């Protein structure tokens, strides 16, 4: 069966949800660009932890046990959340930036 | 004026675009979960490079010069692209995972 | 007062200590280069966590409370341990690699160019 | 044949060399703890780039070509240099911190528990 993502939330949805979440807690002050970047590095660390001891031969993440799948979902999400937060705090239009980068990626690697 | 992200592309759009991009180049084989994770770490490194020498007093990323804004857009995008690729390769529904994580974030930090 | 590191352990000492530690536990198999690299990334993450919510204006790490200083020591050490392990597992002579890199750094940034 | 690191430079030697290097260029101001941490993350990124597209099956770093080995040496060194600089800037005695962490590691993972 095809794997797909759910159609929502969108990146804008996530931006808004996170901005609201921060604003309700008066956390704007903690969400400066370098704080968010360091938090992002922390989350990439947590994501790496999930993979660090995995052998080549053992089951891959598509087949990980329930607890490990939950962890993987959560850390992938933490990374995305801070990345969205950081892009928003820098006034970067992340969806349109990705389109531009994908276009550049196509040029740098022609199908050839 | 309000800052917002463009409404598209969505995360599914990005998943599809990237999957197509990889498939046209026969790059599936290089896109194993640990490859994608290491590539993601590389991109977070590139993003860090943009910030590493910034003083506290100098202009923040909202006011960076054109070349630096372009770089910032591009690396934020590279991070997102690999994160999407990795989540997809692990069969994680990244948008719905984020909703779940945001719900958990609300519980762990009640507005209080 | 001038700050300095202790004269030992050296990087070789740390290589040996870690190799001893791994070998007693039969952990060689877990210490392939990409495992060690990913573990290193994890530790850099833990180190970053300690700094992530520090403001610009507030006191630096020299003034952090005992628990935070202990954490900082521990994560800096975890990073170094894996870095040594990884360099060893790749047969890189890490101390001499640093000499070579410092020499390269001097050339890329001559004093009279800043 | 048994692999070992050179006996020097030591971590103190590297601290001094980096401090000399920075001071000649008047780079102190750029070497605040969070700058050094972010620079470290950048270098871990460069190190990861070297491994990112390596397959599971293909030869390990011991067999990489001369250019890739040089890069590996250089990035491992950049990581260590910033790590030393950061530890020094935080007044952490990095060699003794590693001793303490190794002792902690032994307790958290006793041999008879694996
Ligand atoms: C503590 C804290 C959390 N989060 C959100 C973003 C992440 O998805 C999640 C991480 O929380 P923790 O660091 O407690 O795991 O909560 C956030 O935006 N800002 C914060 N100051
Ligand atoms: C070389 C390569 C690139 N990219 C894409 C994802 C990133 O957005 C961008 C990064 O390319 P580079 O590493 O050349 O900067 O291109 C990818 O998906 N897979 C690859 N094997
Ligand atoms: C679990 C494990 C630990 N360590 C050592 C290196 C670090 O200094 C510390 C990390 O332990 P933990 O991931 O449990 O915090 O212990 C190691 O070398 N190899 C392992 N397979
Ligand atoms: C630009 C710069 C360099 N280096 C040193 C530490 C690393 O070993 C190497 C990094 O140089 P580059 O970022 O240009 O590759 O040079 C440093 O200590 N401080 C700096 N402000
Ligand atoms: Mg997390
Ligand atoms: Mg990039
Ligand atoms: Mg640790
Ligand atoms: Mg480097």
């Amino acid at each position: 069966m095809p794997f797909r993502f759910s159609p929502e939330p969108t990146l804008e949805d996530i931006r808004r949800l996170h901005a609201e979440f921060a604003a309700e807690r008066d956390w704007e002050q903690f969400h400066q660009p370098r704080n968010l970047l360091l938090a992002l590095v922390g989350e990439v660390g947590e994501l790496a932890e999930l993979f660090q001891w995995k052998s080549d031969t053992e089951p891959g993440p598509q087949a990980w046990p329930p607890k490990e799948r939950a962890a993987l979902q959560e850390e992938l999400s933490d990374v995305l959340i801070y990345l969205v937060a950081l892009a928003a705090r820098c006034h970067v239009d992340l969806p349109q930036a990705v389109i531009s980068k994908m276009d550049t990626n196509r040029q740098r690697y022609p199908v050839h």
